[PDB]
């Protein structure tokens, strides 16, 4: 039926800032559909039309059920995102219908965007904060900054900890134990101490259920408790255990790209607010930190651009692909910010988008007002064309390193 790729569709070498891996234009030419090689054996198909994947992410046959997965992937393929049974319904991500719906509505309040806002500053806080220490250890040390391990997780991981009351002291370490309860969570086997972060995340629901102030935390724990009748402090944390996971590791990923674009040099001196969020645009199509969607399942068979697809036939959407599809954007491996602002995939689309979409945007601008107003001088240790970026299966993109003199 498709036409066919025997390739991995996550394979990706070292690669450079500007380039995207070969594969993309090959299934794009190949077709609006396209049979590969899934990870952990069998076939599975991707669409490469940026009008179709829309459809699809709106067609509620394509579904996220981690049981209609191929047996081969279970405990192999930990881009499978499988929770047991029981709390599947706790989870934004393996859900669709009316179980989604329901999350959707507990989180919505909770992700507010007059209250992101309201928390601008503190939010800045946190950059320069994370920014002066960097730059005060690189003076003392004659060393760059490497802003990937120093910045780009733990600025976002202590925004989302502490919009959930969640409060974190060592920020390389939550981030260890938060990967683990995710891997966890998200069906993987068997010490990074959660129990550790596992108090804090206690803490914050206990903080929740006996305090009226919104939090997010609160705001969740109201919502849920309307909507599920009743809900447990293990269901709570492992909520926001999923909130601080994506709430960091997506963002941050994109936040390194990000920073290795502002640092080179090419947002302009004096650049307005709307000039400052074109450069975000720019850089959320042009370096998305995402490559393909979540695994979706055909919940029938399905003829989807005049290909026939099983039941059970895993589907991606490329959002990499798409955001440097040449026919939906001139010059699509340029970097431009004053292009004819168009459309992307980077946050997905349809029913399950991201609901951190504003925040990570709050952080990109508010991280990059604090550079320029309290880091100007602040440039790349190395030439942009020496640095390189790479991902390993379902992990997201992410550069190797990004040294800095921060001043
Ligand atoms: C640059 C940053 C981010 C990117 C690029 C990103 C990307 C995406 C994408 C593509 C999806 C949809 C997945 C699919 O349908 O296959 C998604 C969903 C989601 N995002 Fe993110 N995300 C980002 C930041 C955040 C942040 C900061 C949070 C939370 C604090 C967050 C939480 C979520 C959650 C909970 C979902 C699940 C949606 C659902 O299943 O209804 N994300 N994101
Ligand atoms: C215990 O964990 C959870 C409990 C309840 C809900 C969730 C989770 C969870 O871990 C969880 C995630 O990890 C992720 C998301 C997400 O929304 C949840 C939950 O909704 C959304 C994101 O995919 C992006 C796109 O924002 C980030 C992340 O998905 C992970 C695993 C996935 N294979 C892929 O590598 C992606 C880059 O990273």
């Amino acid at each position: 039926e498709a036409p066919r790729v025997a390739v991995d569709p996550f394979a990706c070498p070292m690669m450079t800032m500007q380039r995207k891996p070969e594969v993309h234009d090959a299934f794009r030419e190949a077709g609006p559909v396209v049979e590969v090689n899934a990870p952990a054996g069998g076939p599975a198909w991707v669409i490469t039309d940026d009008a179709l994947a829309r459809e699809v992410l709106a067609d509620p046959r394509f579904v996220k059920d981690p049981d209609l997965a191929p047996a081969a992937w279970r405990g192999v393929d930990d881009g499978l995102d499988i929770p047991v049974p029981e709390l599947r319904p706790f989870t934004l991500i393996a859900v669709d219908g009316e179980a989604h719906r329901r999350l959707r509505r507990i989180h919505a309040p909770a992700f507010n965007p007059r209250r992101l806002a309201e928390r601008t500053d503190r939010i800045a806080a946190i950059a320069g904060r994370l920014l002066t220490e960097l730059a005060d250890a690189s003076g003392r040390s004659g060393k760059p900054a490497e802003l990937i391990g120093g910045f780009a997780y733990h600025f976002p991981l202590l925004v989302i900890c502490e919009l959930l009351g969640v409060p974190v002291t060592d920020p390389a370490m939550a981030r260890e134990a938060v990967s683990v309860l995710k891997a966890l969570g998200l069906g993987g086997p068997q010490v990074p101490d959660t129990s550790a972060l596992e108090s804090l995340l206690l803490e914050a629901v206990h903080s929740a259920r006996r305090n009226d102030t919104p939090t997010m935390t609160r705001v969740l724990y109201e919502r849920a408790q309307a909507e599920f009748g009743s809900v447990s402090d293990d269901q709570l944390v492992y909520m926001i255990t999923g909130l601080i996971f994506a709430g960091h590791d997506t963002t941050g990923s994109f936040l390194g790209f990000l920073l290795a674009e502002v640092l080179a040099g090419r947002l302009a001196a004096d650049a307005d607010e709307d000039a400052v969020s074109r450069f975000v645009e720019e850089a959320l199509r042009y370096h998305p930190p995402v490559p393909y969607t979540l695994w979706r399942f055909a919940a029938t068979e399905v003829t989807i651009g005049g290909v026939r697809l099983p039941r059970g036939a895993p589907v991606l959407v490329d959002i990499e692909g798409t955001n440097t599809d040449g026919r939906h954007h001139d010059a699509p491996h340029a970097f431009h910010p004053d292009r004819p602002s168009w459309r992307r995939l980077t946050f997905g689309d349809g029913p399950h988008y991201c609901i951190g979409e504003q925040l990570a945007q709050l952080e990109s601008r508010t991280m990059i007002g604090v550079l320029r107003s309290r880091f100007p001088e602040a440039r790349l240790a190395v030439p942009y064309d020496e640095l390189r970026w790479c991902r390993k299966g379902a992990q997201t993109a992410r550069l190797t390193e990004l040294p800095v003199w921060l001043r």
